[PDB]
């Protein structure tokens, strides 16, 4: 079910994630770093557990998670989460819930290119990453 997701992907466009950012309350200067980042994230599969790495020259996060199995996160920008991830019209949807507050981070693929859409608040971030071989 997961399996077109799985690989090495690099981000190649970004759009409104300054917004999405200001949204969560991360501060200016991390803010402007974190623009001009272009991660690589790793998605493996183990059985049932997947694992999701998100490498940069700014911060690293790495994820392991059962599909529709809440798991504790602590983010990159060091929220800590109640978060769980489940399939939705082939969309992977990861919902990260703290303080009463939600955001959803949802991946799809388009045209073989992984699209992640980023909601909090009012803002909606998309962003673009491309397969590595
Ligand atoms: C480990 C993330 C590396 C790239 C971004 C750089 C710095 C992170 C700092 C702040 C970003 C604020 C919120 C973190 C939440 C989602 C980022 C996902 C971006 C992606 O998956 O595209």
């Amino acid at each position: 079910m997961v399996d077109a997701f799985l690989g090495t992907w690099k981000l190649v466009d970004s759009k409104n994630f300054d917004d999405y950012m200001k949204s969560l309350g991360v501060g200016f200067a991390t803010r402007q770093v974190a623009s001009m980042t272009k991660p690589t994230t790793i998605i493996e599969k183990n059985g049932d557990i997947l694992t999701l790495k998100t490498h940069s020259t700014f911060k690293n996060t790495e994820i392991s998670f059962k599909l529709g199995v809440e798991f504790d996160e602590t983010t990159a920008d060091d929220r800590k989460v109640k978060s769980i991830v489940t399939l939705d019209g082939g969309k992977l949807v990861h919902l990260q819930k703290w303080d009463g507050q939600e955001t959803t981070l949802v991946r799809e693929l388009i045209d073989g290119k992984l699209i992640l859409t980023l909601t909090h608040g009012t803002a909606v971030c998309t962003r673009t990453y491309e397969k590595e071989a």
